[PDB]
């Protein structure tokens, strides 16, 4: 049993699933670990399978992970914009860099996030070696993708460019209280 | 046969469980080995999957294990405190450091360990390298977590806040019988 | 439970399967990686297989990847052309050099890609080591193949063959919407 | 086939089990290897399975094994004491060190071992590196692990405590007639 | 297939068995490879399980081992004297040192071994590191070990005790007749 | 020979030494590569040499250094501060970090640098693993020396204390112009 | 010239010395790097000689080390003491742990350190393996020694001895100008 | 004898030193292997001593080197240009990247190669690991050089600011006479 | 100099020597690190060569060492007992293990340590791997070794055999007026 | 000793050298190992002495070589050819790849192998990585290099040159007597 196995009735009944096929019959999708590309092209198989069983209702993302590629995030993040139903988002433990950016794109009014939570932002990292030609051309695309990240985080946090601009220099950390003044998450979940 | 296979009577059965999901079937959660990001988020659906069958029942959580990850066993504690059952954390082994963490953490008055166990707490440790500018600011964050993790010690254990400070700048161990006069537990089992 | 498992309604029931056997029944391919030869030898496995099942309906081919060995992606090319369905990209993350050929040899008209990916297009990369005879002949074969995929390149994209000559020279870097007024792919998806 | 099936006859039949399960159904536990946390977690769990199937039944331990881990030991050893069945403990191949102490702790009057087997005796091991004041506290501690031990020795075999503590400052070897004198076990098996 | 499937012919019907649990069943175990502990774990759990299974009936023990642990090897040896029916040993390829000793264990009058196998035996080896003190006691108990091993040799071989200590001061080679006259077998066989 | 022998004539003509030595003798002393502490001692050793060879003249340092260890480095800068003659230094090649530290040190109007040279200046890095409360020792003296360093920088080059705290966040690289204007070097030498 | 000669005239004049010779020649020693040892040893065969040369004349020593060996440095120590004449110790760059020690060590009126170094002192620093009766005796041994370094810095730094345990608990540094109204110098140098 | 002796008569013919030194003597410096820091500070000593023995005569530089760090070989370019004497560079074996750089910088009308001799020239290389913020700063730097070395071909030889640019994005391999006609040397060495 | 020259006026005057031949003049020979074949070797070389030169005079070894190889050390102890001259030996630092029987074995009346020194005891250490034979070979030669330190150090020291018997069992620590009081050495220098 | 050293008379007769510097005054070169650029380097200075010291003599060179680097072996060529003095090679052991090369290359008439020697020749070999732009690059290269190597060996040997270019393609062996019909010698030496 690395995985438990559960139990439930049904209709025949009997129907053992695993501990986390369950929960994935109940729209539950857990993103953690580093977003890598392997990883995060399961958690889209598995957003748009909900999608297709039934586009009217809401997918529950938590999320508790330090970082990743930038990329392998942006997949993710088209998915979750792209799909009809609303993908509420739910900050466990903690939600770094990559992980701070997806927990902000979730649906608007339903971000939620547990009292002992950290969420840290920073500036894109990146590096290269060769002709000094080759460095510029790298230079440039490392740039511009930090532009587009910036923009993206004030559109879905309301904060100006700028404002952007200055919290991103160096590496800063927000308590959950924070995370709501600031405009990453709309609540705190307390108790059932 | 890592794990070995158990048979139990219900209805038109037979039926084998894992010698670890039948105890999950009995409300009972093992907490062992380091706590790390994996292990954490499979305790934490355990629990979930708990208080959906039943919100009306206690769920035990047996803990034998030397400390782990913060930032990723802060994310068991805030979902024991948010579900509706009481979580009774019995003890055996060892509690340590974040460990003994959780261990306090279980419901008032069901707080147990076993007599030959030992519960030993201290200082958060972490590191950096980099610019004397980003050491200032990782500092500051390890130091904001000491302070909160002590305010939930003295939270949970009825001991003024000093003393947690005091007690906790260098390892400190505790015998069973110490664990009840300090109020890291309630009481010692013994004998059925 | 690396991949969850899903569950569907047909006649009796049961027939549970994996979130990836799940998508395939959809006609729906993902393509994530480096291109290698054992992983290509699945995918053109997967498109064998869904031509003779239904030779009238589209195949929906997801590609989020960083390139690879030319031969092998050029045997995913060949099937795609050779097949009697079209076969629609859509690229997410990022295609990038043989990821980036491979996604302008869609369908034309079903080439779409969403809106924060990125494709990067670069001339092929190789080498040796051997006696200057061999070196030769060596030499000549890879100049064939930088020759041949840009003719493929112009073919797919409208573009004239002298601007995709210089165009490849450097690794070039195209945002969506440069994808699409470059040639690469027809459209961005936006919102289903 | 690491671990052969093997199947039994009962009302329906079939039946087919590991053969290490087939031996659970016995009430048969082993303890071999090496004392880690991993598996003496799993050990504990099997007896609190036993107890629960039947209170008024026998569970025996068939140990085989180096030594181990003290704290994990301990878990097995607390288990023990507090569930309601006798625990017969047999001995067969080497009971040494944190084995032989598990060894002694069976029923007494069930405490038989092997006719060629060995049970070896001695102090606990540790270490430490640190600040001198660091060094002080662990020094401390494995002292009164050592002394709780021998209390538990003397305890269990009737020796008197200054005759276990000298006979623990090295490594003592004891052959299956010796275990019996001295008290470690009550009998030698021999033909059935 | 790593290890093939077979079908049989019982009651019922299919009872597929993997190529070891179908010759399991004919009370046939096979001893292969080096001896230790895991292994010598699982002979005497089906040795065990053969007994209960029908007391009245041989067990055939099939040996090819280069040797190994000699604790390992002692569990099996006692198992084998301790229960009910006859354990015939059959030496195929090699059996030296411990496997030597355990093929020689079975019951008089059913010790056999093919026509070009080997059999080799020899005094056991060992050793330590550390103090003087610590040197002598470990020194003193391999010597033990070794006039055990030579008492059983004698006793089932019907050699001398002083010829058994001479032979094994070298590695001894024995061809099958040899084993047969020097008395570690009782026959070879041949053709069915 | 990989440092070569020069000859020169005093009175009877015989002298042969180590280039090195030869260039010692005219009050050069050559600093390059990383700054270390056997490399540091040395070059205090050379520069007490000349001190108490001639108290009234003139010593040059040539550098061309990638920057290296403070504490070693305030060594050589405290030297040159209490040693009684002026030390004119002159860069060449590079002078990073520390090494640009200790150029600017030389005495006020012989800062010299040649034409194609280097300069860079940035904040001093580190780093530390441990408690809590360690890490918040060692952040506290990392920040101390980079307030004491910015203190220095402004002293010897004019500059307010705040232009040069903002000039030292990220590294800024200066070209020999650029390190005239700025006033890290007094000129810049051009043709004997 | 990993070391560079001088020549300095006497009688005739010939003489060409090493870049350290000609220093020893002064009565200046150096103590650089990490103490250990073969390192000490060389530094006690030096203040021997020296004190041989002239009873009646200072010998200094430059002190620019991170640390070391206690029972090394204590070689030094009571060199220092032993023999004749005063040994003025001079801070440059570090003087740390054990260099501490030995910095406040020399005779007093006569230990100086240059503006910009850094003096720090900690308690020592030790570890053990073995059996709890082994661990005990080296720690043990390990605290006694912290008492004795403690008094001796009380007797040379005029602190009282309570005050010298609190201060050596953590890592403590010290500028200059804290050495100086501690007690661990007499002065600051400042310029010829 | 890695490197041989030579003897010579001038006055009293005790003349005997590393056929090197006696090279030097010639006033003949030479250059091989990768340019770097040591490497290339000790040829700047070996021509500022020729300088002081004669500021009126020639200085030949025999080159024969793949390349190197262009900051090394930037403080060799100074110094052949500050000096007063003519210095006169001759090309054999290869002179590659910097080493090419150099060869063009010697003295105008005395810049020479032998005829089997190669040439190369390319553009500066480099890169960097970190935050998109400091990959900004070190790109540009990196193109400031490749600006400034161009300046200085095209002054060194003759050619346009535009056509070195041109011919130094990618290697340009220039025989003995192509190097003549290009510009980079004067002339081709025959025979004595 | 790794080592430094020093100079003596003697006839003519012509004299330099290395610090370590400088001091073998004056009779004194060091004893550092580990005790070994090739360094032992050398010490008795020295002593030879001293006690031919006069045999009329007093020989002093520094011993400053972490224990080493017995047999090495006993060519020592040996050559210590057959020349003619006394050798007095004095501790500084530490003298451990076989140091410490060097040390004893000086001269009677003329076995000095510093005040702050250690001097450390215990039995020897060894081991083996091979056949039981061969490791009882082994074994009683160790112990035979044993026996004769004891022996020795009872010779040297004056305590009983069975005193030195029990202290040696355990390392045993004496500080500098232990050793005095036990015996090892005769007395404490303090000042010259 | 690795290199004795010889006594010659002459005047005075204080004349030691080392036998390789002896030889070399006997205008005697060695030339053994592979080629690369230091080892070139200092055969080409050794040739430059010898032509300065007497223009009108011989200089001998000993081949003994498995090949090396083309550009360092072609250093040694132009300065062969460059110099006025005719020289004689003479091939012992092997000349190999660019080790025949040189062979060939001496004076003509003078060319001597001895008789048990082996001669092998064949063409260059090299390689590359990096983009089909710049594989070109290199290939064009390395075939220019053969091109030349191939018009040299004509025109050194007299045979035509598609003789030279057949028979290079893979590697030849020639013995003694073989290297003299071909032309790469002129002939072998016997006996003084």
């Amino acid at each position: 049993a690395l995985v438990p196995m559960v139990i439930e009735q049904t209709s025949r009944g009997e129907r053992s699933f695993d501990i986390y096929s369950r929960l994935l019959k109940e729209r539950v999708i857990f993103l953690t670990g580093q977003v890598e590309d392997h990883m995060a092209n399961l958690i889209v198989a598995q957003m748009l399978f909900l999608e297709a069983e039934n586009p009217e209702k809401d997918i529950y993302l938590y999320i508790n992970s330090p970082g990743g590629v930038i990329t392998a995030g942006m997949s993710i993040y088209d998915t979750m914009q792209f799909i009809k139903p609303d993908v509420s988002t739910i900050c466990m433990g903690q939600a770094a860099s990559m992980g701070a950016f997806l927990l902000t794109a979730g649906a608007k009014g339903k971000r939620f996030c547990l009292p002992n939570s950290r969420v840290m932002i920073h500036q894109p990292l990146g590096g290269y070696q060769g002709q000094a030609t080759d460095i510029e051309i790298h230079a440039r695309e490392i740039l511009k993708v930090k532009g587009r990240m910036n923009e993206l985080m004030a559109l879905h946090t309301g904060q100006s460019l700028e404002q952007i601009e200055r919290d991103t220099e160096r590496d800063r950390f927000l308590s959950a209280p924070e995370a709501v003044e600031y405009g990453l998450v709309d609540s705190i979940l307390t108790h059932r």
